[PDB]
């Protein structure tokens, strides 16, 4: 399939269509991928300059019972390297139900939380296996 | 409140939720989607779900739409395929990758698309 | 050499290793040292064992040191409780975190050191 | 002690253990053998490491024996080829299925048995 643009190892599939959060990352699943986590500012930097002024589910999603943030990759969250990719006066839980997490502003400073419910497009990610 | 049955405790939902809505009560919970290993479990959850719909922790994975337990119990197709209601699960409309009980019997359950809104049913281990 | 039981394949080992390495030679035959959910199966595991020990899936994990299945079955304690022989597991030595198959009875799991060198048993379903 | 590095904490252990021992140790202490997700990481744990050899989170996983990081971090192979000693991964004797880190260089990493004993090195995030 088209569609998957390479960066830094990795291959990143931005959607046509919108899904829930769910439906998104079972798409990605099925295409041997998982929403996309995002570890450092190049890869923000690609993600937001790549998602333009649209609005995209990424792998962020709260767990646990202290529903802290976590990547449904698996990635290990690191909250302190994580706060600088927030928009401003996010994450704000609106209505206490924003438990998923998007790339939603054309900066460095991107996500935001909001209904994991409701239908954005999305970015998978999955790595690249040379041999 | 939440039900015993053979080292495990079970939790009812009173109101509906998507799948991963569900899944994610369950997990602020610290429990998951009932995962059905057994007849005698199969059986406690139908008998007690008294003929309503509740999602249950069954999901696909991996490339080939296989079908897995949320909870991460490896899915066994030779011993689950009884568990399905009979010509389940069907993918109708081509969007149903969750799984419910639905049917008061051994052959109970349906797929249907995760984005639908259903009672739930959570699984959380009783730890001496 | 793959015996076959309500839809999964097991192998048990000709040769001894330690847990860990056990447990990495059936990821490479893409297994992983089996679990047991059922007493039907503990029996098929103990009565093909023959009175040898085998290392099986189960290995602590987590802060508190609970038994656990390394193929991520949830492990239901409750109910696994009647497959240890009794007394175990008794952490001897304070170093035993890791179980293995060792009576040829329905009680038949032993807790030991995960570096000692044992037989082993893969699980692998049917798919 | 932990150092601090990064939003993480290190435990740099005095005693040595097998691979899956010191992954145990870790366990035990809410953390996991290292993963290494930078040149800027991999430099405060070679430093750190003055010249002797500690077991880090790598190990083989899946049918096709490719590394993995037992944190679970995904393993990108593209941008660590970097950080393996020229020649390594060589999976002497057929028998090498996990990964220490031993030069004090960029390239530093050295698959070896895991049954064999080392020093190790946990990491844990700072978690609020
Ligand atoms: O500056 S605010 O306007 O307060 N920012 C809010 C978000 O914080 C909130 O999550 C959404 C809900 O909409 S949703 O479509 O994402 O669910 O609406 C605005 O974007
Ligand atoms: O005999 S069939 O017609 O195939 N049975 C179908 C189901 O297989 C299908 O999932 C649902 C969709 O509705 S939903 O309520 O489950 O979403 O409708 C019927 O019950
Ligand atoms: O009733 S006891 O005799 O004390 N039971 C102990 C076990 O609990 C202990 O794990 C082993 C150590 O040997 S090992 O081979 O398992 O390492 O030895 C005995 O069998
Ligand atoms: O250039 S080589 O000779 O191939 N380098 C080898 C390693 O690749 C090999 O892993 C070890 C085994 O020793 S061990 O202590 O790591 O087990 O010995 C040398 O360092
Ligand atoms: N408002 C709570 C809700 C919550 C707790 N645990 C969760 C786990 C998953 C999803 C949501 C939660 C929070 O942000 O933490
Ligand atoms: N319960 C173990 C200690 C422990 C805690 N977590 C662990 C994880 C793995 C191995 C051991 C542990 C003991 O007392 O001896
Ligand atoms: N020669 C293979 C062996 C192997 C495949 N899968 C594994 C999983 C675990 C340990 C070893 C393997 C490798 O090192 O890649
Ligand atoms: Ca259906
Ligand atoms: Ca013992
Ligand atoms: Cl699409
Ligand atoms: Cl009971
Ligand atoms: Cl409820
Ligand atoms: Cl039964
Ligand atoms: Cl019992
Ligand atoms: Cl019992
Ligand atoms: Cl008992
Ligand atoms: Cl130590
Ligand atoms: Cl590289
Ligand atoms: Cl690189
Ligand atoms: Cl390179
Ligand atoms: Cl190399
Ligand atoms: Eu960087
Ligand atoms: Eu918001
Ligand atoms: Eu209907
Ligand atoms: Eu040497
Ligand atoms: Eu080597």
């Amino acid at each position: 399939s088209q569609g998957w643009k390479y960066f830094k190892g990795n291959f990143y599939y931005f959607s046509l269509i919108p899904k829930t959060w769910y439906s998104a990352e079972q798409f990605c699943v099925s295409r041997n991928s998982h929403l996309t986590s995002v570890t450092s500012e190049s890869e923000q930097e690609f993600l937001y300059k790549t998602a333009g002024g649209l609005i995209y589910w990424i792998g962020l999603t709260k767990a646990g019972m202290e529903g802290d943030w976590s990547w449904v990759d698996d990635t290990p969250f690191n909250k302190v390297q994580s706060v600088r990719f927030w928009i401003p006066g996010e994450p704000n839980n609106a209505g206490n139900n924003e438990h998923c997490g998007n790339i939603k502003a054309p900066s460095l400073q991107a996500w935001n939380d909001a209904p994991c419910d409701k239908t954005f497009l999305f970015i998978c990610k999955r790595p690249y296996v040379p041999s």
